């Protein structure tokens, strides 16, 4: 206090990383970089105004607070918020959080010199712009995001309200159909999107085989390469501002003809015009390929150029494993063969090598899905799983017909947190109207295909974050019986809230999502799934924790009364959950990156001027240190475990990521997939290889 | 005759490459080869129907000719004609103009097995085709073209009439805004045009420098070699069918900051990712630039950027010569700075390496062209020239304001047989009519802003081939004063007879070409070149010759009498001719490639299974050899002078090649450049180094 001493905060959380002839680590010294922080650096050059009022004026007036979202509330109310705000004592947890925040989130003066915001203000503002004027959602939302509840994405956290400012949304799946317009399109939809920092994924499946004809003319077709080539370089050009490199991937189905040329381009040993260096690769994966490797089989890649031709519809839209026999007879369908067990063996050494070839388990995914249509491809992270739907041109690219593509919102709730207010329905609600929010406001205007589906579908991505953090304070240990009965009676009673909401908003707005109708919604299948038991809290302490905190486990009575409501009144949203991986927010709202075991107990980024930053995870003490294992030394099998739970009840997908030794074999990365597959698991992210 | 010898034609052709003790040819071979030809391959493949009737009947019943262009004429006259047309007794003159058009041009069975057509068909529908149904001009087409006198260019020759075809017209510019938008259109765009065959150069001048600012924060833009990347890949990616490697170029000024970076990309010890392998480089060089480097001054280099932002133009479109000081002081507008001197050397070594950087004189060029608006780019040939206008795009890549761009449509007289029918009028109005056929029937559907272009300038490209080949036979030679009288005199006269056709159709058609009010054509200045003198036979031979011909040289009356016509009427042609080189046609019509010296005596073409094919240049005996001077023998002055004498006159372009001996030094090259600058030259097309 009065005329202390120590003032680097840069240091104090350096001592984060020291263990003492005990291997403690001083937790403290990282609380004393916060206070530092703050001290030394945030406060100094923080702007500090005389009232709301005037701050907001003057934000207006020199163009950094847009102006057009306080106009929808009483300057009154705009002036109750700012305070209960900041009246709700909320600090951060840790040298970075903060750090995190200040750097990258929180608005600056134009000329970078000054903080204008404080979490409060953002949280405030992202709370004002969402709630589009309704008071009590606007407090909410408030309520909601302080106590740590709720956690929008980035991209919406940062531009809620601002002026000078990006779009609310940042993952985009696009699809591409057979023909130089649509591909046009595509290389223009990447530029436009990338532009603006948008994550691009494109379908690559449909494009007609390496040596597919043209106009007729025997061996012709360049296949789909020169095509990646051109997304790459589109995406290696139009980066976000202030970064180098975009972010394009592109997936490609198993059975189709290129994908060996496919997965090559990854291969270092390699050659030029053939190599792609920045997009990211995705393989679709129907289950007969696993039947095939299993009885060391030979796997048929067929050609999108004929099934088009004998089926009416395109590659991309086909269902391979139902029709695998019946195209082996066709012979008006060409075939390649390729031996499966190779196949999956290259598979591993890429990922290997490379961490990817993003894997889609496209039967478990359709199967799953309650919505009409197929599935066919999935984001950059993996974890959006949506119908799509073919677009038509007209020779000079104007659309002829607006087909719909898939553009994502996500946002996050804190696990821990939300078992800890027993009012869970509120928070499950809040999040979903958040969410949906960010879609109704959105409407991307380069790519009427995306706009057009977003307004159709509705579709947002709820997803959650801090599993382990949670399980560990209640001293139970990731992976176990308990640990698995939890997340999956969990998921469980998150997912009773939202179909509930969406059931709301449908009630409240007259409408649903396009299509509903067809949907397993419509006709109550959906439930049947919950209607008969199993819902039943295995684990004596897994029953316990949803007392102690004053959770109602949806109970058949429930269910049965919410398909009624559904069957009668629909649902707003086409789609409801989504776990992705939670990037730098997490630091943010102090969580462990989604529901996957924390990848170091002291994390460390390759930030700031010091070189390093580091980043103590949720409740962990001196005297807890073994509730905390590396997800490299949980392992695999544990990990794909909880996803499974997690699974039966997310209506996209979760990024899974599988952590493994540096003496790993691809046979055991091969093991895992396998695991993952037959337990029930969506799709498969990366396979990261311990490094330093 | 009956029971013959020798029947390889390949054989015979070879001995055209065969010297006698006393260094003379025999030609005779060559027509040996002919014989043989026919006799062994051309008939006994060639399908022979027992009627014209019954022919086109099957031709079009199995879709090869298209029934559409004969339904607009009564069945007996294009009976009439086909035989007309079969009795004109043509041949072919050389073993390769024959061998040439049936591997290239001649319809052939759908299997490739046998031949459909002959010159006369082809003559025929062609001459069917553009004269859209008017039975005189019909007739008159196949004359000219019958007669050797008239040669349309390659895409039309081959594509006129059949069914299954690819479009009239083929090299393309477009221009590109300072704008993603635009950007996207240019890569798409390149897509779609390649994809057809076309030739397609793009403005690069506008593009923000590398180094300037995106959404006002500085250093951010990345140049325009990420754009040259994109359009490589995507020509690469579309080539024609049965072509790998599209044909792309880029033009850029060469007072524009990524002048160096541009040149950059041809500099083989390179890096990669800044390494264009198959775009073609123009630079355009204002007078200035020569001014700068003469006092061994420096080149300034501005911002587009600024430019944009001060002028409310883009680079492309301001006076760089006329307002050169009035930027310097222009504190507002940013300057980078390069030694001029060292800027040609640099330009000189590339072209000596690779051919290229083509260069455009902007000012030559803006100076003597009649149309409002200024010119900033050139084709892919550097002969076109036209004015051209921004297109303007809506978020979705929709147009919200369609520019004009410059698509073109050539063809070309053969000197020699001009001079020979003495009613040089017909000839010229023919063609000129042919001509505006093909652009009034195009309309290129995939490029609005191209489309518009045509449509509102119906500019045309009438063009030269034959000069060496008359100037030999009348046994003048190349490059002589008498020579110089000659081509001017002869481009004179033409000149006369386009305008007045244009003129003609202006009237015939109640309309001008847009714009035209504000031409040098509407105020008649146009003319006052043609109303002083200098037309007057300066040498007593030339005089001769167009006498000996009967074609009357144009007469300050008739100009006088012409210039009121278009004053009262104008004129449908807002550009009338272009003299590109004579690609491979040149041999089917048995010319001197354009109006330039022969590349050789006797050219070989690494062509057919032999291995080569060698052409005799025409009129060329053992009597006359001493007036085949090479090119290279000839050497640039000559050269440079000839194509300034056609300059006085053609209103767009010619594309000029220098021929070296592989000792030049980069000084000699830049000393031709020079004198081609000083001397009028418009622009410069490649510099051929002597090799095998
Ligand atoms: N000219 C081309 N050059 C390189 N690739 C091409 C070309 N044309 C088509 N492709 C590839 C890209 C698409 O996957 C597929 C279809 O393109 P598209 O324009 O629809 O062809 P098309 O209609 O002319 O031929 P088709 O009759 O075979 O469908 O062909
Ligand atoms: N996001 C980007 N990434 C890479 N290059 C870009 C990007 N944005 C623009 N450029 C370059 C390409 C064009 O030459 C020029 C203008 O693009 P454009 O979309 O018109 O920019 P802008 O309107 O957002 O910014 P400005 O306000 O500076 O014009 O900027
Ligand atoms: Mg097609
Ligand atoms: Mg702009």
């Amino acid at each position: 206090r009065v005329m202390q001493e120590t003032m680097d905060y840069h240091a104090l959380n350096a001592m984060l990383n020291l263990y003492d002839k005990a291997g403690h680590i001083q937790f403290d010294k990282d609380q004393q970089a916060i206070d530092a922080f703050f001290a030394t650096h945030v406060r100094p050059h923080s702007v500090t105004f005389a009232s709301q009022h005037e701050r907001l004026g003057t934000l207006v007036r020199e163009g950094y607070y847009d102006d057009a979202v306080l106009a929808r509330y009483d300057r009154a109310f705009v002036l109750r918020l700012f305070e209960h705000a900041h009246a709700s004592g909320f600090r951060f947890q840790t040298f970075l959080g903060a750090w995190k925040f200040y750097t990258s989130y929180t608005l600056k003066t134009f000329d970078g010199k000054r903080y204008l915001e404080h979490f409060e203000d953002r949280v405030t503002m992202v709370a004002l712009t969402l709630a589009q004027g309704d008071e009590t959602l606007a407090t909410q939302l408030t309520d909601e995001m302080l106590s740590g509840r709720f956690q929008p994405a980035t991209p919406t956290f940062l531009n809620c309200g601002k002026q000078q400012r990006g779009e609310l949304v940042s993952c985009f799946l696009l699809r591409i159909e057979d023909n130089m317009e649509s591909i046009g399109r595509a290389v223009n939809s990447a530029l436009q999107l990338s532009k603006r920092g948008g994550g691009v994924a494109f379908l690559l499946s449909n494009l007609r085989e390496a040596g597919a004809p043209i106009k007729r003319i025997e061996n012709q077709s360049s296949g789909v390469i020169p095509v990646m080539k051109m997304l790459e370089d589109a995406f290696s050009y139009a980066n976000q501002l202030g970064a180098r490199q975009g972010a394009g991937a592109v997936y490609l189905h198993a059975h189709h003809p290129d994908i060996l040329r496919f997965l090559d381009t990854k291969r270092e040993n390699a050659d030029e015009k053939i190599r792609i260096k920045t997009l990211s690769l995705g393989v679709v994966i129907p289950d007969i390929t696993f039947r095939l490797a299993k009885e060391n089989a030979q796997m048929a890649l067929f050609s999108p150029y004929d099934i088009q031709r004998r089926y009416g519809k395109p590659f991309g839209d086909i269902a391979i494993s139902e029709r695998y026999d019946e195209l082996i007879a066709d012979p008006h369908v060409r075939k390649t063969y390729i031996n499966a067990r190779d196949f999956f063996q290259t598979l591993a050494e890429i990922q290997f090598e490379s961490g990817y070839p993003y894997i889609m388990f496209e039967d478990t995914v359709n199967r799953a899905n309650p919505i009409a249509g197929r599935i066919n491809m999935s984001n950059l992270c993996s974890e959006i799983l949506q119908v799509n739907s073919a677009s038509r041109y007209d020779d000079n690219l104007d659309y002829t017909h607006i087909g719909h593509d898939i553009s994502c919102n996500l946002g996050s709730l804190n696990i821990a947190h939300v078992m800890d207010s027993p009012d869970i329905g509120r928070t499950v609600e809040t999040a979903i109207r958040g969410l949906t929010a960010v879609s109704d406001m959105s409407h991307i205007r380069s790519v009427p295909s995306i706009a057009a589906g977003n307004a159709a579908s509705h579709a947002i991505g709820l997803g959650q974050m801090n599993l382990h953090g949670y399980l560990a304070r209640e001293g139970i240990a990731y992976g176990s019986p308990e640990a698995l009965d939890f997340t999956n009676l969990y998921f469980y009673t998150i997912t009773w809230h939202a179909v509930h909401t969406s059931m709301r908003l449908a009630r409240e707005r007259g409408k649903t999502f396009a299509g509903f109708a067809q949907s397993r919604y419509a006709s109550g299948d959906y439930f049947t799934q919950y209607l008969q038991d199993d819902w039943q809290p295995k684990t004596a302490k897994v029953r316990a924790l949803f007392a102690r905190s004053g959770i109602t486990l949806p109970t058949r009575e429930m269910w049965l009364k919410l398909r009624d409501d559904v069957m009668r009144y629909g649902i707003y949203n086409q789609n409801l959950q989504a776990v992705p991986p939670t990037g730098s927010i997490s630091y943010i709202n102090h969580a462990t990156s989604s529901i996957h075991p924390i990848v170091a107990k002291i994390e460390i980024r390759k930030e700031g001027k010091t070189g390093r930053v580091y980043y103590p995870a949720p409740f962990m003490t001196n005297e807890n240190l073994d509730m905390y294992q590396d997800a490299y030394d949980i392992g695999p099998e544990k990990i794909i475990d909880t996803y499974a739970e997690a699974t039966r009840h997310v209506d996209q997908g979760l990024s899974l990521t599988l952590f493994f030794p540096d003496t790993a074999t691809t046979r055991d990365i091969n093991k895992a997939q396998i695991y993952a597959w037959r337990k029930g698991i969506k799709s498969l992210y990366y396979i990261r290889l311990r490094q330093l």
